């Protein structure tokens, strides 16, 4: 059974406007910026942008990639699925 959403986690992440975006859930660093109250720091792969988003807006990656995970026009996309299913997990910094 699922748990909540932690650090670590892969998704598709959900803004209006654009097409479901890999992602995965970001950890706060010691002296950053917190997100609002259940809300979760959400580090899109490709553009390497950060927004804040609630789980309506977060699609575990496993089970969403055969419906999300194919290639869209939009700019940084290819490169955030290659991301996401090559090096999920290293410093974009
Ligand atoms: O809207 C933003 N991200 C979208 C763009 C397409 C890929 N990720 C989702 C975004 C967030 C924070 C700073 C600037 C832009």
């Amino acid at each position: 059974m699922p748990h909540a959403f932690k650090p670590g986690d892969l998704v598709f992440a959900k803004m209006k406007g654009y097409p479901h975006w890999p992602a995965r859930i970001d950890d706060i660093a010691d002296g950053a910026v917190k997100p609002p109250p259940n809300k979760y720091p959400i580090f899109f792969f490709g553009t390497h942008e950060t927004a804040f988003l609630g789980p309506k807006d977060l699609f575990p990656y496993d089970k969403s990639k055969d419906k999300y995970g194919k290639p869209n026009k939009r700019k940084g996309f290819n490169e955030g699925l290659w991301e996401i299913q090559n090096n999920p997990h290293a410093s974009y910094s």
